[PDB]
């Protein structure tokens, strides 16, 4: 069949802040740079036939590693650019948990029926991200990897499972995460979630 | 935090000749062994309190390897025993799709829906399965393992999701593949499924 090996961005600088960051735009840190090389091992042997990434420099440099180390062609689609938190972005997570936690816990349990105050529209998100999956359905090649965002990848794979994006933050993956998504024509399978072997050398 | 690690048995010899399972219980093989023997890396730093497992012998032989070497208990529970496939099982499975295409794929959509003839009850597979849920978030201990079946640790995923046993064969674990599910008084977090880094070496 065909597999589409989801891959979260490396971690970058709000990150490791442990800040909100949405359109904001933060470099790799040099932990990023190195998990990035790291990713490199999970695919020497089973070389994907394309990566796909969002623009946002996060996910570029993490998949441009990648094709760079391997040859592999680079793809670039704003369809997958992490969802907009409007006036949420640049603000410390934990922080505004503190001042504000029902309404941070509503919208982990549901973003759909409590989305936060200024966030992109969900249904604006769920469509772009639908027909980058529509899209992913049709492409020719039978092994490819897309560099993504937490919002974005965990709403795909709500999708492709059928669940609804009230479950995307059901689900976690760390930075360089892989969660391997396989289709066969009709349907999806979910053979792995937020796979982070290759980091286990920074333990 | 309560972690939940789910771990699918080691490789039994009905897995490793492609036979439908189910209540029978057939051994583990010499690689199932092994398997057992690596999954106790993975629980280094974070050591599980008690091992539960369901009691057929592929799991419990599984469990107790790890049980074993590090040094706590292990408990047997009869309500994460596999679902029960009833004529079906002992059935070499491709054979059985090449014959019956519509009844496997339909059964795999929707295994509610569409149950295998003779399959046990899905509101009885359901019910015990539950209970056994609400017996995990009232334990005490802040971390535990449960070993068991592909049918029974899918189903506990989809319960504590939320999304419901159509989706129990949407999500794959291989043999001693672990999914760390959070429990925070209130509601679940998937971290990870069918994490296997601990059969890299066997690579």
């Amino acid at each position: 069949m065909k597999k589409i090996y989801l891959i979260r961005h490396a971690q970058s600088e709000y990150n490791e802040k442990g800040i909100f960051q949405g359109r904001l735009d933060s470099d790799l840190t040099p932990l990023g740079f190195v998990q990035s090389r790291l990713l490199v091992k999970q695919f020497e042997r089973e070389k994907p036939e394309v990566i796909i990434t969002s623009p946002q420099r996060r996910a570029y440099k993490t998949a441009l590693t990648l094709s760079d180390v391997l040859g592999i062609d680079l793809i670039v689609d704003e369809r997958i650019r992490e969802m907009s938190f409007g006036v949420l972005e640049g603000r410390h997570f934990w922080t505004m948990f503190e001042e504000n936690k029902e309404m941070i816990i509503n919208w982990l349990k549901d973003p759909v029926k409590y989305p936060l105050p200024t966030q992109e529209d969900i249904k604006e998100f769920e469509k772009r991200i639908k027909e980058f999956l529509e899209d992913l359905k049709s492409r020719k090649e039978k092994v490819l990897a897309v560099v993504g965002h937490g919002g974005t990848l965990h709403g795909l794979l709500c999708l492709a499972l059928g669940i609804g994006l009230e479950k995307m933050w059901h689900i976690h993956m760390d930075n360089t995460g892989i969660s391997l998504l396989e289709y066969d024509g009709e349907r999806f399978y979910l053979k792995s979630l937020n796979d982070t072997c290759h980091l286990l050398v920074l333990d």
